C-alpha cells in the first residue's frame, strides 16, 4: 500500500514549487521535510503519497470536544500514516501517537531587529524600554507563565501585564512586529524559524543569545504502527550519516539570502 | 511478592560519583551526581522502588565484532542483568536496534576544549594550522564523525588527524583532558560539549569550551525491548523537561557546584 504522508506548508520545510500545477503528486512539493520524507521512505522501503494537512494545524487536543486536531488528528483518527514536519515532541502528544527519536534540536530563542541593545533573556529581564513577547498561545507562551526560574518568571511578571499587549497571534505577526517596531519589540521563538528569518531579505533580524531551553522535532506515527520502528531506525541513521545537518545547511543556508 | 528495580549506571563524573563519605553508607545512599538524582525523578514518575548498580565492566555498552557479545551497561540489559539503564548513554543506530530508549534527557554535540591562552577559536581556526595540535578518542564516534565526514572543514581535520606525528589520538578522554592541561598550549581535544563544559567548571579552571557544536546528539535512558517500564519511562522524561527540572539538574551539577565562578 501507498504510505500516506501528513505534512503541513511552512517554510522552509514544505513549499509549493513556483511550477506546482504542472507537476502532480510529491513533484509539486520542495524543502527540508520534502528531502527528509524521500529519506525516511528509501531506508524503510516504502512508497508514499505527501498530503497536505487540511487545518493546516499541528496538533492540538480541544479542551471542551477532546478531539485532536490537525497532523497529530490526521494520525489518531487514522486519516494519515505518518507525519512528517516540525512536529516538536511534547508529553500530551507522545500520550496518544508514536515518535522518533529527534530530527532537529532547538530551543525558545530571541529575534531582534539589528541595532537593538539586547544580547540575552537577562537583558530583556532588566529594562523596558524594549517590550517583548510570545505567541499568544501555545507551548511557548506557557513556558514563561510556569517557569521558576528567577530570569523567565520576571519576564511573565512582564510579559502578563504589558500594555499594549505584547503577545502576537500567529509567528508571522510577531516577526513583522520585530521588523516593524523600529528596535521597540523583541520576539520570543523557536530558535529553528529564528535561524530562518535571519537568512531571509530583507536581513534585519538576528537571533542573539543562547536557547532558553531544549526540544525536539520528531516524526510521528499512529500509536502502535508498525511503521514506527524502521522510521525511528532511519532517522538515527541519517543522523549518524551526517544527512539530516546537511539538509539543514542546504535549507537555511546554502539558500540563504543575507551573505556568507 | 514483589520485585524491585535493578537500575545499571555508570562512574562518570557529574552524572554518578561515590560521596566522599561512600563508606560511611550504603545502598543507592553511597552515590551522588545528575543521573543519580534524574533516578529518583524517574523512579517517582513511574511509581517503582529500585537499586543503583554500577555496571560491571565499567562501560558504557558496544558488541563485538567477532562474538557478537555486547559489554557494559547494553549488555547488562540485554542479557538480563539489569532492568534500564540510566546514565550518559548516547542513542545510536546500533543500541537503538537491541535495547528501548527514551526521547533525550540531554542533548549535546563534538566540541574543542583548549588551554586557556591557545589561539583558537574554532574547528575553523584549527583546520588552518598545524603548530597547535588536536585529535578526538582513539575509538568510538567522536572519531569516526570525522573519517566518514565529506564537509571541507572536518575533512581537511581528519586527514590531518589520521597521518599526525606523534599520534593526537588519546585512550580515554581523561587522557584527552590531561594532554590539554599539560600541553604547554600546544594541544586541543575534541570531545562531548557536555564533557567540555563540566570541566571548564573544575579547579584548576585552566581550560575553555572554544567554537559551536560540530553535531548534535543526545543521552537517553534505555530499556529491553518490551520492558514494563519503557513507556512510563519515556513520559517521565518528557514530563521533567517540560517541568524544567532537566535544565535545573544540568545547573545544579555543573554550574551550582561548579568551582571556577
Ligand atoms: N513546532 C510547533 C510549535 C511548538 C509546539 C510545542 C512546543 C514548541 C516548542 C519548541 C521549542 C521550545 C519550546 O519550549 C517549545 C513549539 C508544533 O509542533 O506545534
Ligand atoms: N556517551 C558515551 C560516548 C559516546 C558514544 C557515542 C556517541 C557519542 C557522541 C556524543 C556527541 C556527539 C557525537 O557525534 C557522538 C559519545 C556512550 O554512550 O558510550
Ligand atoms: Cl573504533
Amino acid at each position: 500500500k501507498t504510505v500516506v504522508v501528513t505534512t503541513i506548508l511552512e517554510s522552509p520545510y514544505v513549499m509549493m514549487k513556483k511550477n506546482h500545477e504542472m507537476l502532480e503528486g510529491n513533484e509539486r512539493y520542495e524543502g527540508y521535510c520534502v528531502d527528509l520524507a524521500a529519506e525516511i521512505a528509501k531506508h524503510c522501503g516504502f512508497k508514499y503519497k505527501l498530503t497536505i494537512v487540511g487545518d493546516g494545524k499541528y496538533g492540538a487536543r480541544d479542551a471542551d470536544t477532546k478531539i485532536w486536531n490537525g497532523m497529530v488528528g490526521e494520525l489518531v483518527y487514522g486519516k494519515a500514516d505518518i507525519a512528517i514536519a516540525p512536529l516538536t515532541i511534547t508529553l500530551v502528544r507522545e500520550e496518544v501517537i508514536d515518535f522518533s527519536k529527534p530530527f532537529m534540536s532547538l530551543g525558545i530563542s530571541i529575534m531582534i531587529k539589528k541595532g537593538t541593545p539586547i544580547e540575552s533573556a537577562e537583558d530583556l529581564s532588566k529594562q523596558t524600554e524594549i517590550a517583548y513577547g510570545t505567541l499568544d498561545s501555545g507551548s511557548t507562551k506557557e513556558f514563561f507563565r510556569r517557569s521558576k526560574i528567577a530570569v523567565f518568571d520576571k519576564m511573565w511578571t512582564y510579559m502578563r501585564s504589558a500594555e499594549p499587549s505584547v503577545f502576537v497571534r500567529t509567528t508571522a505577526e510577531g516577526v513583522a512586529r520585530v521588523r516593524k517596531s523600529k528596535g521597540k519589540y523583541a520576539y520570543l521563538l523557536e530558535s529553528t524559524m529564528n535561524e530562518y528569518i535571519e537568512q531571509r531579505k530583507p536581513c534585519d533580524t538576528m537571533k542573539v543569545g543562547g536557547n532558553l531551553d531544549s526540544k525536539g522535532y520528531g516524526i510521528a506515527t499512529p500509536k502502535g504502527s508498525s511503521l514506527g520502528n524502521a522510521v525511528n531506525l532511519a532517522v538515527l541513521k541519517l543522523n549518524e550519516q551526517g544527512l539530516l545537518d546537511k539538509l539543514k545547511n542546504k535549507w537555511w543556508y546554502d539558500k540563504g539570502e543575507c551573505g556568507s
